[PDB]
């Protein structure tokens, strides 16, 4: 494995340095391209939801709600709190019928600075209908209501929701249940950690399923479900983070070609549609991108995946220059003086 | 394998119920009064800016410049001297009476506002919509300093923070010489208040605390010292006497020196460094020192939560400390991993091994 680091400097003088993971994966999940250790055992955090929205979505009765693709788009997400979100996640409950009181995730400072700033001049404390993964936790509610199991405990490990949800997350994966291991996340679910390569896995089939949707294919049910994800969340990523936020504005600058997804601590995940730039790099099918900074800097990760997608060839300029505030972060004094930059002294094996 | 550990493995690692979240290299210098290397973690010499951890270098480069003393400088305006400040409402207070005592005005700051350094006093700029000013930058005791030596030596107060001026050239001058380097083995970039900032071997850093903390042991000691010594020991009585003035309430440097009540000085540098001068003590010389010692420490991501945590480690480590005075550090040596129902997820934990074994064991520094 690789030395692969993001380097930032001042004046030239090296500040930090990031360890990088990357992963990228054809539709069964074959290793392609790699930076450092593609397979390291890693906590997927909330870049598992969409696995989750499919256990929801499998879940029997939960069609009969008639959540719709910005309500799917919101299950998948780590949303900033916009007043938008809310209200969203409310009509979610009424939906199935529930109240804010029934969820079990808790509130916390937005994911957004300028939405979290708003809050803090107006004195307001997030509640649980606030969470990032609100809209996660009503689907699971849902999906509790729908197979009458009982609302109080939907997000414990021994409740048939999170059964439905483990079981998803490793045939996603294609693991043996002992082979992912299980912690818990802010939000207070279940959250799965497994090979990074894995995280890959499970996007390369969201963009495989929604390639085999658009030519007409004979899908699975469950391939149809991915499917419907992907489109959900191509379709409305502001209801996936937000304004501003790095997830968002890749999905609207790819206009449907590629699905994306923060975990905290620094992890991302892709799913790429079937492509010019996906047969270039060799592979027939779609693409899966799996990236993990060590040390769990988000800012250093946005930067190292836009510089993958352009190392993959993936978009064109003039999209990717959409990401350009990202990929170069600003690194301006109080005084408006340039002080240093990023550099990606890492190299892609293939 | 114990029998093969080595600095590229010195960790403090994060986990999520025992699986790893996040890990960050640590790399640490401990040395004596002259820079003799005692202990180290990781690469104890890697060049490294020190940021605003050299802000004791400039404070003396300040009240050495000839005439600065006759503006009456108190203890603490050079505590602020030496500060990062969290621009609470006394660090603008003490600012302006700086600005005052050498009569000139926020509009000659070369320093910009920025959020602060608290979140407290954030906050409540927030509330109020208030745009902080120059007044307010952390590094505001600092250029008021740079302004008082420039006018004390006739230089002119336009300019006064650029490489070419002869306030920068007093700095650059004095920080090569605490390190005991030459010149060209310190290279200079621009900080975020506006100035030029150093790096240098990590080591040296140390060297310069370890040097802070010697010349307060010389001064309480009655020993007759140069006017540098004597004024190293001057900035030390400072930080240690003010600390609130180096950092705020709340902040890691402050209670980090209440706690020590005058054993020792330190001071953070922005991007996860952080410099420690020690007074001698039974603790210095139980580590095998005759006199002061000083510590330096980087965390090669920039994490400042995980900085603090293995600072803290790193001084129980050393058995510096009481464990009744370093409890009030206790939220940041274990910093807490708690959802948002009140669960614990996780910890921070500290595989790394102060060395200073089979002699076949290689210590590449790394
Ligand atoms: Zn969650
Ligand atoms: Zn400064």
């Amino acid at each position: 494995p690789s030395e692969d680091f993001v380097v930032t400097d001042r004046g030239g003088i090296v500040e930090n340095s990031h360890r990088v993971h990357a992963a990228v994966v054809d539709a069964k999940g074959r290793l392609l391209y790699a930076l450092g250790n593609p397979t390291r055992m890693t906590l997927a955090r909330s870049a598992a939801a969409p696995a989750q929205a499919l256990a929801i979505l499998e879940t029997e009765g939960v069609a009969g709600y008639g959540f719709d693709d910005a309500d799917i788009a919101l299950m998948c997400a780590s949303h900033s709190s916009e007043d938008r979100h809310i209200a969203r996640t409310r009509a979610m409950l009424s939906k199935i019928k529930a109240e804010e009181a029934d969820l079990r995730c808790g509130g916390h400072p937005s994911l957004s600075e300028m939405v979290n700033r708003s809050w803090i001049k107006q004195d307001f404390i997030p509640t649980a209908v606030c969470s990032n993964c609100s809209g996660k936790h009503v689907g699971m509610l849902a999906g509790a209501r729908a197979i009458g199991a009982g609302t109080d405990g939907y997000h414990l490990p021994d409740h048939p929701m999170q059964g439905r949800v483990k079981r998803t997350v490793a045939e996603l994966c294609d693991l043996d249940a002992g082979d992912v291991e299980w912690g818990t996340d802010g939000c207070n679910l279940p959250t799965p950690a497994f090979p990074l390569d894995r995280l890959g896995r499970i996007y390369a089939k969201l963009a495989s399923a929604a390639d085999g949707s658009d030519a007409g294919e004979g899908q699975s049910t469950r391939c149809a479900a991915l499917a419907h994800i992907f489109r959900a969340m191509a379709r409305y990523p502001e209801m996936v983070a937000g304004e501003g936020r790095y997830c968002t504005m890749l999905m609207r600058a790819f206009d449907g070609a590629l699905v994306g997804k923060l975990g905290a601590d620094a992890s991302y995940a892709i799913g790429v549609r079937a492509s010019d730039a996906t047969r270039q790099l060799g592979t027939d099918g779609a693409l899966g991108i799996s990236v993990k900074i060590e040390d769990g800097n988000l800012e250093m990760l946005y930067a190292v995946v836009t510089e993958l997608l352009e190392r993959l060839g993936i978009g064109s300029p003039d999209v990717r220059s959409q990401l350009a505030s990202f990929h170069h972060p600003q690194r301006v004094n109080t005084m408006g003086v340039t002080t240093g930059g990023v550099s990606f002294p890492f190299k892609l094996r293939g």
